[PDB]
């Protein structure tokens, strides 16, 4: 499986914050023959390599943003709440997959035709699943089931991938790759790989992880929103990015410098910049030197979020070198 | 060296959140002869006096609000983001010091003359450093360098001092004065003095400190914004003020009573009130009894922030008395 | 005795329109040993070179913009009026020097902290001098005293100077320089150098001068606001500018041609353009060929107004050539 193929597979699995089971399972499926692993009370998936002192923690989150079903209407439609940050403009006139205990169902968030001028807020929207009444709907879906967008998967001009969930399924893919490449090597102290839950709603998996683990270095592998005047000269295609500062943290300048040095040593093109949002790494600013490492991502938090495949390839190289040299 | 001159010394040194090096080095220079010290992995400077159980922690922060260089424009101007809370109205038509590895350079944030109505927001502003191109500017300044206002220092009518950085360099100076005066005295158990980092961006230095110290009483020494209908009868010149409640916390009422009692027994005039903001002390409200002790400061977070020298004198006396009697 | 040091010395002297004493006194000190001079009834300082017909007049103004103390509040703050054009945005949160008959006092125009959106109008502002009451304040300052901003002085990348008062203290320095460089030479007719008063409040000094002098050519040496769509391709560093049209006049075109020609004749780089504002030259449009000669200035009428040292270097050579050849 090429990288394109891995990104397609992991982005297609539905799993919002608190509902990460299907992604965890699949990570288990392809790590199990390589490494042992455990699962948290909150649902984090942790893989430890090496032995001794906890030297490095790498975190990529399994949750994507989406919709939580809050109730069913008399007309048999689904009311919902947003989970994570979503622009209301992106909810209107969209197919969704409704994920229930029994299986997965097509749903549709409607639009009103010109035949029959403002942004419709999420609380005025519902999901149509083709039920004719509340009773018919409660047979298919229950409150606290969830929904995520149906996901087109695109490759732009051979170099870019666009699809909902790159954030942070690219991070999941990257850590899996790193795990396979590293299991057979001998490593100084422990290097910990953690696939976290509930990142999109306040870094909940990460904070849980922060009791239980006390790494010298704690890294989040996550998106870097690009591009605008805030993001300086960070560009898609110019390499992985040190996320030095975001809204959640000024990260360790000591650690950024080491990463930058290790990348140059290895001939790995690398970028550094400032952006918006937070990462799991900020949950460890408490105890460890922390940093976030990313690929830059365009149109973040939409169906068309886009990354450059070369940045990702380089990110995997960088993560492995850090495991060796940091 | 008068208090005036000690205040000016420490306020003139540049160090925003995450970039506190220059302040820490100077504090060490001043405290080196008198006591041992340790530096945190996040950069807190810690000084223990005495032996036994951790009775009292005093925190004062080293970081000041300022600007983080995010990028360079095509014409060699510096783009930036704010660090800590700054009213955009205060950015327009100002001199800055841009701080880089290779040293400190002059900079200017321009203003548009009438010759050529509203507040210009931070993201539309740039710093002029006299570069003619992006290339020439990069030789001088890099992204993730920082800038801080040039600082006039004024003495109003003998008794008030006005300059940027009084918050919280007044507290830095207060604690240094307390260390010097208490080091040659037996008082047990342990009295801990911390000069914290990253207070202005969510008390990060203190939250890290909280994982390594567990004092009975945790104090922040910081500003008390004054005056308005929120701040009751607090006045500059009426003495140190107990910061009993702010936006970050309702502090320990029993701790405030003891402090009140110790002040009155030592004949120290003292005040108590409500104001806005948070302090380092709130990072300990999950484990210690907390309080913030302040001098009242007018025009907080600007180049003309003002304190009354006599309140500062008395705060120093109050802090020593607490060391002995709390 | 660098140019930069002269600019600093002359910019730092306080003197608004009508209150130019301190500046005039310092110019007198500097030329005392070189030429005779007269002071007229409004305050202009005039230096005559040569004998005969009044050929050339050069005017540069001594007054700067600033604040006039109008009264003292109950709580002992200073109310004020603006003198000359100042954007209200530049008054908020600033240090000032209050100039009294007794001496110079520190002062501050406050800013309200977030802890306790629009431009605050001048009439809603006051200066804080640390008086506790009207009584104490009136002992320190009286109505009809004045105030100017405290002035940072910056050099940008070695070639730009920035500080309040380059307008028109650069012109004052330029004319002093020329007077020293011409006194030991024989000119045709008279060349008259005048340091005017009250330029910033409607050219009152120059209007007074115009009833006592009738030059063939009348020159203002003053700033040229730059840069915008109005100013064409005028740029700092590209040499002295012929201010050919502003809001106060369409200046003498044939005089512009002559200057242009004497400039090229001397290999002196030079610019011409349109800008806003008025100059002292406009007061002579009544009776003489008039022109205004400048260096381009950025951020005019602020603390960060900026000129290029080479432009100033060349302007001085141009003035001297005009004295020889015009
Ligand atoms: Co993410
Ligand atoms: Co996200
Ligand atoms: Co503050
Ligand atoms: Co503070
Ligand atoms: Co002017
Ligand atoms: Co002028």
């Amino acid at each position: 499986m090429s990288m394109i193929e891995k990104l397609k597979k992991f982005t297609q699995i539905p799993g919002i914050s608190g509902y990460e089971e299907r992604i965890r399972e699949e990570i288990i499926r392809e790590i199990k023959d390589f490494a042992d692993y455990k699962v948290d009370a909150i649902g984090n998936l942790i893989v430890e390599l090496g032995e001794g002192e906890e030297r490095i923690l790498f975190m990529a989150h399994m949750d994507e943003i989406g919709l939580l079903i809050t109730g069913i209407t008399d007309e048999g439609k689904l009311r919902f709440r947003k989970v994570g940050g979503i622009d209301d403009r992106l909810l209107y006139g969209r197919h969704v997959n409704v994920v229930t205990e029994k299986g997965i169902l097509d749903g549709v968030i409607g639009a009103t035709p010109p035949h029959l001028k403002s942004v419709i807020p999420w609380y005025d929207l519902v999901i149509d699943i083709g039920a004719e009444s509340k009773e018919e709907a409660l047979e298919l879906v229950k409150p606290l089931d969830f929904a995520v967008f149906k996901k087109h998967f695109s490759v732009l001009n051979g170099k870019y991938v666009s699809t909902r969930g790159l954030d942070d399924r690219f991070g999941v893919v990257a850590l899996i790759e790193a795990i396979k490449d590293l299991v057979d090597h001998e490593l100084e102290g422990k290097v910990i790989f953690a696939f976290t839950v509930q990142e999109e709603v306040g870094l909940k998996g990460a904070k849980f992880l922060a009791n239980h683990y006390y790494p010298q270095y704690a890294f989040a592998i996550d998106s870097f929103a690009c591009c605008s005047p805030l993001t300086g000269d960070v560009k898609l295609g110019k390499g992985p990015v040190i996320r030095a500062v975001d809204n959640s943290a000024i990260y360790s300048r000591d650690l950024a410098r080491k990463v930058w040095s290790i990348a140059e040593k290895n001939g790995i093109e690398i970028q550094i910049g400032v952006t918006g949002g937070g990462t799991d790494a900020s949950a460890f600013q408490d105890r460890s030197k922390t940093l976030a490492l990313s690929v830059p991502i365009k149109y973040l938090h939409s169906e068309v979020e886009t990354l450059h495949l070369n940045d990702l390839e380089k990110l995997v190289k960088l993560i492995e070198a850090l495991a060796f040299e940091l």
